[PDB]
């Protein structure tokens, strides 16, 4: 059976969504250590908007602090904080 | 302010499993040149998430057909809604890359 046109659409536009998001790819400066777990459940700006010339983007952005264990490899490793950029209100706006 | 998310929750939270995920038509579709689509983008069930060990990668088993209607243009030339099916993983798990 179809998703129906309109609930497309509503559900599609740019709104924060659960997004999950690699530690070394959004920090390549975090080079000496991997990561347990190598990825965090962050809420980012996604989705379509109006126009093809409008793009969606963050307007309020947020921290949230996580314990993550950091290892750096055949060496010490210790759970510890990491502070996070969450996406609050999204609109579409125009690109550049 | 808001309390510090717990490692138990972290790795739950992120274990390789399917999450609704937005994902462009024209990357999905790349031979559709001559349309626009509204949306731009549709929300799509697809693998996402850490895994114990940087040597797993995580993946599909079962995957399935969605199909959704979706305001296709040509533009100075208007449009038509139309059906279009789409690629959505059902069941994810934790398995070795060989990439």
């Amino acid at each position: 059976e179809v998703v129906k046109f309109m609930d497309v659409y509503q559900r599609s536009y740019c709104h924060p969504i659960e997004t999950l998001v690699d530690i070394f790819q959004e920090y390549p400066d975090e080079i000496e250590y991997i990561f347990k777990p190598s990825c965090v459940p962050l809420m980012r700006c996604g989705g379509c908007c109006n126009d093809e010339g409008l793009e969606c983007v963050p307007t309020e952005e947020s921290n949230i602090t996580m314990q993550i264990m950091r290892i750096k490899p055949h060496q010490g490793q210790h759970i510890g904080e990491m502070s996070f950029l969450q996406h609050n209100k999204c609109e579409c706006r125009p690109k550049k």
